[PDB]
């Protein structure tokens, strides 16, 4: 039985936007979705569908980009190192779970690889925005 899928907005959480924030929205997230191996992190695992015993007694934190891309949109964030745990969040539960070598794992480690690419072009400093009529 799957949960619901994370909190995507919280009114009592404090909330901003960044420079780097809105970096990872705009440019990270837009060249994660259309890689290769987008496909099994763009929404919540559905452990029964995919047959995986045990996944949320194993995995305390389930993470996706889908989940990520609305906590974006939703400024849900404080800083951009709050986002970035997220995402380590997803790539570490497929380590987790699954075995070196395993399939999944070896698109998990090809996307990351993609990932801390493109973390390595963010803002030096961070800096806050305020997008008014965003
Ligand atoms: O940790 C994980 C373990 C595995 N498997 C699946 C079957 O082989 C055994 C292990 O799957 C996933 C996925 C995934 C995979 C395929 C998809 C998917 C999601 O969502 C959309 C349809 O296709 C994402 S994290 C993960």
């Amino acid at each position: 039985a799957n949960p619901p899928p994370p909190e995507t907005s919280n009114p009592n959480k404090p909330k901003r936007q960044t420079n780097q924030l809105q970096y990872l929205l705009r440019v990270v997230l837009k060249t994660l979705w259309k890689h290769q191996f987008a496909w099994p992190f763009q929404q919540p695992v559905d452990a029964v569908k995919l047959n995986l015993p045990d996944y949320y007694k194993i995995i305390k934190t389930p993470m996706d980009m889908g989940t990520i891309k609305k906590r974006l949109e939703n400024n849900y964030y404080w800083n951009a190192q709050e986002c970035i745990q997220d995402f380590n969040t997803m790539f570490t539960n497929c380590y987790i779970y699954n075995k070196p070598g395993d399939d999944i794992v070896l698109m998990a480690e090809a996307l990351e690889k993609l990932f801390l690419q493109k973390i390595n072009e963010l803002p030096t400093e961070e800096t806050e925005i305020m997008i008014v009529q965003a």
